[PDB]
């Protein structure tokens, strides 16, 4: 490098990535144009507030609702504004639109928000609009995790029905670290969102290119692959006998249930961590304890960027199944006096022949892919 | 570029800079070591909380003081915590330590903060400590604008007397955009700052190098030049008959008074803007209106980085004097029916022979310097 030992730390970290499968003024005006073009938005119906120095959703709430007003979102708490959650149906994993409607009619929120939590299926934005209208609420859609899918046009757009739409520029949209808040202009049913939003709130070159890239057909090819790779994963987990939350996915990620395997997702996360597989434990509907998450969240985008295919993702599913089989083994073999998660972690941190086998196998396989 | 028209916007902006004189996990552990080494800090007496994703001072207040507790700082308002200001002596421009002490003894703040406002002289951190002890307050020093000067060792260090010290990593310290909060450990008189501070709260490679560079003798040479360049400016403004706030500077910036010239700093800012000179209007002690700032703030660091010398800064002073002489002319020649700042701005935006002369003169001179 230019000088320091920093060079080696970057070298070591870059090298660890390569051998791991990851499953997790005038320029400003240009960003506004490219943002609207990326999401096929009429400039007279839709405005947009971009920002590189930056939460995004919190700024929208303080802009539009008073301290008396109340908000509804997926799995929120019951801080400054009043909140009541809505939930997925326990048996199907799909948003319970009936209960949402009924609660919203009584609760009468000022804002109805969607896309906050980890939800693999498409959201019925039309039904969200209809529920929001009955109450007279704003419909805010956080599209931060599916923004790339929407830009590509490979899933439906919330911009047909939303009043406000928030997104990060860095997650699904593949740009630099910032945020964008889209808002409506014109006939509501009247709109006065522009001023309060703008009032409530080096890399802008980066974002401008990232918005241009987002509109390309090469980008759409990538997002098509993301959806395919996530489906391949859905089907192999189903074939290997796992239940999925929402019985599958319409998007870039899968949420695997582990209830039927008699094990939790934290245990799976740590086993995977030690064999060069990055994924997240994740709470699922049905869990007895909020501190013990009964599922695992797996996402396709990172390896798809590395040139991975459905064949590679069917293989990833097997490696994860192998990791649950190993986690089941070691947990059952732990003594009853030291059974807890702490003891499981201590045990796995010691190593084994099987861990070194799997790590080396996964490491070498992962090394075959480049960082595109 | 890689593709877009963005290329030209960067080209045009870079070109405008060149012809303008500007007067305004393991890696984390490495940043902590280098930060302490940069400010010659014993690791057992001083800790540090670094952060690239990021206000810094607000986090310190919420950490250390309850809602009953109160704060004192230079020229604060009388939002969530109680604040009372202290001020500079109207006639000398130096902090009125007598009045601070007297107010602090009565007010009894939990926190005494220094280095918040634009103050060109050295702060008596020892006297701040002594005042803070009499009350039992914490002494928080914001060194964001003089951090580079302190690292070089060319001015006294607040770390001898402070309990907490905040800084941005990007202003005086010449690093990437982030923040650091230093805090004490050991015998207060007892310290319990580490946990509450840490609890209250890609480029980290950049910061690590920036902290290494900050400790070099080449960096110290740069800061020595900054102080020299700012002094050259102090002396030429004095020679040309201007009063300075605090009758001069002990630091990287000068604050010029314009009261004796019968003109305000906003008018000077706009004239300078139109002749490729970037500086800030700035309020000064004595001002009748808070909306009409009676001074101008000029800083040496930017051109010093471009290889500028005292000879160049004595020339900069003349260009600014020329700009006040022009601003006096056009304002006196405006009709009484359209005298206001609005009318002054309209007038200057039209252009003139003198503006084009000065812009071209300043532009060509500025073009001689590189962007080192």
């Amino acid at each position: 490098e230019t000088d320091p030992e920093v060079n080696q730390i970057i070298k070591d970290e870059v090298d660890r990535q390569k051998h791991s499968i990851v499953l997790i003024d005038r320029m400003e005006i240009l960003c506004q144009q490219r943002a609207l073009k990326a999401f096929h938005l009429d400039g007279s119906r839709w405005g947009v507030n971009v920002q590189t120095l930056s939460p995004a959703n919190l700024q929208v709430y303080q802009a539009i609702m008073k301290p008396h007003d109340r908000l509804m979102g997926l799995d929120l708490p019951h801080t400054y504004f009043e909140t009541m959650p809505y939930r997925v149906d326990l048996e199907t994993g799909i948003i319970d639109y009936d209960m949402l409607e009924k609660t919203a009619v009584l609760y009468r929120p000022k804002v109805l928000v969607a896309g906050t939590s980890a939800y693999c299926r498409l959201i019925d934005y039309k039904r969200m609009r209809e529920i929001a209208d009955k109450v007279g609420a704003y419909l805010v859609v956080d599209m931060a995790h599916i923004s790339g899918l929407i830009a590509a046009g490979v899933i439906p757009s919330p911009f047909e029905y939303a009043d406000i739409v928030t997104t990060t520029t860095h997650k699904s949209l593949r740009g630099p670290r910032g945020a964008m808040i889209f808002f409506r202009k014109g006939v509501r049913s009247y709109y006065d969102l522009e001023n309060p939003i703008n009032f409530s709130v080096h890399t802008i070159a980066a974002l401008a290119t990232a918005l241009k890239q987002a509109a390309t057909p090469e980008f759409k090819q990538y997002q098509e692959q993301v959806l395919k790779n996530a489906k391949a994963l859905e089907n192999e987990f189903k074939r290997l006998g796992y239940k999925l939350v929402s019985d599958g996915t319409d998007s870039h990620m899968v949420l695997v249930s582990l209830k039927d395997k008699d094990i939790d997702g934290a245990r799976i996360e740590t086993v995977c961590e030690n064999i060069n597989i990055a994924l997240n434990k994740n709470s699922i509907p049905g869990d007895r304890s909020a501190l013990v998450p009964g599922g695992v969240r797996i996402g396709a985008p990172a390896m798809t960027t590395r040139g991975a295919s459905e064949e590679d993702f069917v293989k990833i599913a097997n490696y994860i199944d192998k990791s649950v089989q190993y986690a089941k083994k070691v947990q059952s073999e732990l003594p009853i006096e030291a059974n807890k998660l702490k003891d499981f972690k201590a045990k796995i941190a010691e190593g084994s022949d099987e861990i070194t086998q799997l790590k080396n196998e996964i490491s070498a396989w992962a090394g075959e892919f480049p960082l595109s």
